[PDB]
């Protein structure tokens, strides 16, 4: 359930919530995100998001 911050833009990526609009189900970790996911906000990879 850790959340994770995008570090360009201040985004939350929230494991309880997921990602619907881009396949990411409701409980998903942000290490299991797909390996072309990006900041729905911003567009940022995942390198650039840290621990929240
Ligand atoms: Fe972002």
């Amino acid at each position: 359930m850790k959340k994770y911050v995008c570090t360009v833009c201040g985004y939350e990526y929230d494991p309880a919530e997921g990602d619907p609009d881009n396949g990411v189900k409701p409980g998903t970790s942000f290490d299991d995100l797909p390996a072309d996911w990006v900041c729905p906000v911003c567009g940022a990879p995942k390198s650039e998001f840290e621990a929240a």
